[PDB]
């Protein structure tokens, strides 16, 4: 793949999404340039490289019991970004906890995830 | 500093709800003056006060155009957020319906500083 057209940014970050919900620590990180950014919650400062981004992916899915859904479309641009609504059901001593998040990817002329930016922060945390 | 991440949920949200009853002036008074807008992303940016309410008179000018959120805000601690949302509108003079994520930060008093709107056609449905 080169630099992905709007439905090829679309079935990436559904893809993206399915390995989050299964935990493939190590498909997500190969979906990753080598040199990725992840800003994740944005506003904390980045984290560079696959070695670092895998060891984010491990520490948040490694546990608990983490699941992903979209819960809208994905929103893709024609320079091969795009946008997405999700939610993520973990657990949280215990107790199962939910978080509302948006992910902005910008991927590369080789369809790989350049540079992530998930917003989000406690406004969307609903324990139950 | 910078409004905090519930006081993003609520610019944001009142964003919307402006747009929806399409008040123009109320919407181009929620943009610092620097401020850029890049909708759709992936095109050039429009600046200038004028240049803005003017591209809000083009897509709102006809007042039938609707507007919510499909979910929640999420807002950061940096002055950040991005809302999912559904426009309603026309085209080829057929009722349509564009899913759209909105990505804004804002300034240090609560006014738009950058805007971005992400969506296609892959986006645009016909009812
Ligand atoms: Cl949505
Ligand atoms: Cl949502
Ligand atoms: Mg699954
Ligand atoms: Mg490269």
């Amino acid at each position: 793949m080169n630099l992905p057209t709007a439905q090829e940014v679309q079935g990436l970050m559904a893809r993206y999404i399915e390995l989050v919900d299964v935990g493939d620590i190590e498909a997500i990180v190969q979906m990753y340039a080598d040199d990725a950014t992840v800003e994740d919650p944005f506003g904390q400062p980045p984290i560079h490289g696959r070695e670092q981004i895998a060891a984010f992916y491990r520490q948040g899915l490694g546990g608990g019991k983490v699941r992903a859904c979209l819960t809208g479309p994905v929103r893709a641009s024609h320079n091969g970004c795009g946008a997405m609504p999700f939610r993520v059901e973990m657990v949280w001593n215990g107790q199962p906890c939910a978080l509302d998040v948006i992910d902005v990817m910008r991927f590369d002329e080789h369809g790989r995830i350049q540079t992530m930016q998930a917003y989000w922060s406690e406004v969307n945390l609903s324990v139950r």
